[PDB]
């Protein structure tokens, strides 16, 4: 049989008051805190709490301060990382990320969801889809990425979109809900 | 004659640098930085805070921390009440909120608004019209509830939604502005 | 030939990576961290940090806590300015605010963007342009502002709104995007 954190990592239905997950959760509070509190000249000491935090990180790697994060590993992110201010992963299953992407502000990448239902929902059941952002991919303010979304290489989204489908590669795409609006050369 | 206080409960135009009010709003912060600055496993601390700072509480309750409001006692929240990291409550008026209902990240509750009238506006005087979200409601990730909105049981709001008009129970509702895609079994 | 931070300001493509900006950016996040730190009856000290880190101050201004800026000197404010809570001015170029301009929680404007084409982008340079904000408008929770976008007098932007082309002065405007629909009286 299955434990939470494996139902969970796998997409299936699992109860997050789970002993080990909450304190895997405590876990990543406390180095989110960490590295919340920093100071802004110590680029150092972020950079080493994010390779701490994160499953995978590049060779360089900038995110601004008030980081949000559920688990923390289930982050896997490429070269050249740029997360800017207030940024929110809530990483109950894969965020992949990769290489040369950049995050504006408040950008919030959302993997998990709850039953429709509310007997199921009251019962606290829940439930985790893996996002997917490739390559070459510069994400707009306030961007929010919903559960179960891949994005292709060279990507620009605007600012504001709420990407609910899967966005092709070489493309811009805009809007609430988020579709493509331009091509773009390769 | 009305008070500011009762101007402000009433719906009614009101002028917020009211010296009760703006003593009330200080004692709000400072339970508010006290909440927030709780470490990650101080689940008591928190708790007992809610119970200061919120107007009713249930038996259990969990929010994420940097949880923003303006006075805190106008917020009445049901049983096993969620709210995700960095919801922002403007509880001018009352915000009721019914049994088990979870609120995702960066969801915002304002019961606040301004005259249209510039003049009215830059006068100073400032009104407020309460919220009430139902029973079983799941809201998304960064869904802003605007004032005056009632929410109806069995309810699901897509992440992203601006909520403008009133959802009714047993539906799935999204966008910008918030409408009804989907009914649901009650 | 021009610096970066001149590049910068005169809306040309710039790195952002440059000594003379990674500085500026670090004593405006100095800053910053001393306002966000004050505590609920500090009004006295917020003020004098704001005249430190803006561009310019009218005689009255109250920015309530969290905020986030990127240089503050290229942010200039009128008479009787409001922010609310957890405001983004990424000002790389210069955020012109009128007289009795008061914004809601979360209102984002940024004025800064990347070239479309990934080599480009990937290169480091790195655009912006500035954002002007008229005489008398309530701005609602969660706009966002994006580069290069005007806002003429007696303007409300409803909640959630997306603000990508300009608009009119004397009108209500809501939406993603952000569209007029309604005029007022003057
Ligand atoms: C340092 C860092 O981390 S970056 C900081 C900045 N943060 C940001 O969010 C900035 C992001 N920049 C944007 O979102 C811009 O709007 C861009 C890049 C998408 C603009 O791309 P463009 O295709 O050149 O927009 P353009 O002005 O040419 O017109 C696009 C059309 O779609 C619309 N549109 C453009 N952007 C958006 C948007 N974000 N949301 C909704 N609609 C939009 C326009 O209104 C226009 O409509 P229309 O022509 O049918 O009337
Ligand atoms: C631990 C916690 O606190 S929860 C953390 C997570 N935070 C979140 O915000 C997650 C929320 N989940 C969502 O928003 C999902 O999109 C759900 C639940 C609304 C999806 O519901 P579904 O009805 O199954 O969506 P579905 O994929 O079937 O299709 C719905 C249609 O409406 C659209 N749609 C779905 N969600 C949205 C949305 N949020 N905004 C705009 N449009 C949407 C889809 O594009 C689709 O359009 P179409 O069929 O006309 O082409
Ligand atoms: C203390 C402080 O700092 S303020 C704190 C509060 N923060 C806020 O964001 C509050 C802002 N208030 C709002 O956004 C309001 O919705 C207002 C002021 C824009 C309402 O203006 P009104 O024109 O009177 O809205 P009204 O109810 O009359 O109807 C407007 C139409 O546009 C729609 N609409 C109204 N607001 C919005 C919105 N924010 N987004 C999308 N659509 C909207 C309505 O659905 C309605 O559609 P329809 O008539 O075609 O069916």
């Amino acid at each position: 049989a299955m434990t939470e954190k494996e139902k969970m990592l796998s997409g299936k239905g699992y109860y997050a008051n789970d002993e080990l997950l909450v304190k895997e959760r405590e876990y990543c509070k406390k180095l989110t805190r960490l590295f919340n509190n920093t100071l802004e000249d110590e680029y150092e000491k972020r950079e080493d709490i994010l390779r701490q935090l994160f499953g995978s990180v590049g060779k360089q790697i900038n995110v601004e301060q008030n980081i949000r994060c559920d688990y923390g590993y289930n982050i896997h992110v490429g070269e050249n990382f740029f997360a800017n201010y207030d940024c929110i992963f809530l990483d109950v299953c894969k965020i992949e990320i990769g290489d040369n992407v950049m995050l504006a502000p408040n950008v919030q990448i959302y993997t998990a969801y709850h039953p429709i239902d509310a007997q199921l929902r009251n019962s606290g059941i829940e439930y985790g889809s893996p996002v997917k952002i490739g390559d070459n991919v510069w994400i707009g303010g306030g961007v929010i990425i919903t559960p179960g979304i891949t994005i292709g290489d060279n990507v620009v989204i605007g600012a504001g979109s709420v990407v609910t489908k899967d966005i092709p590669p070489n493309t811009v795409a805009v809007g609430n809900p988020c579709r493509v609006i331009k091509k773009i050369e390769e």
